[PDB]
């Protein structure tokens, strides 16, 4: 119960080769969650796909999207400390409290495609979305997972044909997911066929403003589909938001010298030069961990 920087505590889940662990930054006394990966066992594709993960996870900094601190790297295991979200699954949530009412599903929903529309300023699409791919911080925030499921699926992706047309099918099942409690299409074929007809079932306590936007995003022809930033403008998403209309995430610029974070970090041995170099060139090293940490 000790690898590296942090002391492991709990086992928040189990996998195929890949284990996350709950642990604690010693330095900081903050609370993480640790993937821990043995790439001896990971297949051709596997890799490839966790080399991606890596990638995308750091040029990413969202309020809506997991956090990535420190990767340590061994020949064998992989480890990526990860910012932990205490409220848990979307889907264990929406399995307990029934459903959503839109008000509820409004603010949850309005972070999700602030988060998708975030990656896509970046030209990065998620291709599956899925309410077990979201979880939910301390104050019930949405936090998106990984990049590490058919329901979520677009029509175009049955017909044989990737950008970020496909995102929006999906936020369209998610939003629905959300309001309802159920998935909008259900073996294969009745679910190819239920995709493919477009037709899903608008539940009875459903609004107007609900439907209409979810017609934004479930559109069948992936050239007619709105793109998110178009879609952020809808009646809608802007309830009880009339000042506060959902833009394009701001991204905040880089501060990279506070003082009371650099004190610190020089008090424990780490050099001011090693402090800025870590995190001009986004190493997410043992420095760069401690500076990202120190700041919460
Ligand atoms: C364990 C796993 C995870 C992710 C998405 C899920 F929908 C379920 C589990 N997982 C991760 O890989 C990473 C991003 C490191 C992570 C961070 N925080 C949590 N919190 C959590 C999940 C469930 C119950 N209580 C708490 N799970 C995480």
């Amino acid at each position: 119960p000790h690898i590296g920087n942090y002391r492991l505590l709990k086992t928040i889940g189990k996998g195929n080769f890949a284990k996350v662990k709950l642990a604690r930054h010693i330095l900081t006394g903050k609370e993480v969650a640790v993937k821990i990966i043995d790439k001896t066992q990971l297949n051709s594709s596997s890799l490839q796909k966790l080399f991606r993960e890596v990638r995308i996870m750091k040029v990413l900094n969202h309020p809506n999207i997991v956090k990535l601190f420190e990767v340590i790297e061994t020949e064998k295991t992989l480890y990526l400390v990860m910012e932990y979200a205490s409220g848990g699954e979307v889907f264990d949530y929406l399995v307990a409290h029934g459903r959503m009412k839109e008000k509820e599903a409004r603010a949850k929903f309005r972070q999700i495609v602030s988060a998708v529309q975030y990656c896509h300023q970046k030209f990065i699409v998620h291709r599956d979305l899925k309410a077990e791919n979201l979880l939910l911080d301390a104050d019930m925030n949405i936090k998106i997972a990984d990049f590490g499921s058919p329901p979520y699926a677009a029509p175009e992706l049955f017909q044989g044909k990737d950008g970020p047309e496909v995102d929006v099918w999906s936020l369209g099942v998610i939003l629905y997911t959300l309001v309802s409690g159920s998935l909008p299409f259900d073996n294969l074929k009745e679910l190819r066929e239920r995709v493919l007809r477009g037709k899903y079932r608008i539940p009875f306590y459903m609004s107007t403003d609900c439907e209409n936007l979810l017609k934004k995003f479930l559109i069948l022809n992936p050239s007619k589909r709105g793109t998110l930033e178009q879609i952020m403008k809808d009646r809608w998403m802007n309830v009880g938001h009339e000042d506060d209309e959902l833009k394009p995430y701001v991204e905040p610029l880089p501060d990279y010298k506070d003082p009371r974070r650099t004190e610190l970090m020089v008090s424990m041995g780490y050099t001011r030069e090693e402090i800025q170099d870590s995190l001009v060139g986004q190493r997410y090293n043992e420095v760069m961990a401690t500076y990202l940490l120190l700041g919460y």
